[PDB]
């Protein structure tokens, strides 16, 4: 349990998640002008 | 650790999808080039 | 951990912060002009 | 300091870092371009 471990943990999470909604948008977008 | 185990696995996987994206993206915006 | 662990969790907490950053700018830009 | 899980999330972290920042390098440059 470092606290470096765990915080690396929860933002790896976190980013992927923000990850899939920013490129669910940005997917979303461009599947209407192709 | 479950923890770490579960952020290793959404490492490996997010680095995965962003390099389909990131070939997919590639090969859409460099036809512009 | 070890160096790889440590160097590893402080380099993903900088790869969200600046994901976080570029995105912003990019939703900020295409929040004005859109 | 060895779970091959870690080193290799690890490893995988780094290189997910350079080639981000590469990434958004060239492309931060084809939009410095064209602005
Ligand atoms: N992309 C980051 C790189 C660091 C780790 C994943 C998230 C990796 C696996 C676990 C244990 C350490 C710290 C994080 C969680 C090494």
């Amino acid at each position: 349990s470092d606290p470096l471990a765990v915080a690396a943990s929860i933002i790896g999470i976190l980013h992927l998640i923000l990850w899939i909604l920013d490129r669910l948008f940005f997917k979303s977008i461009y599947r209407f002008f192709e």
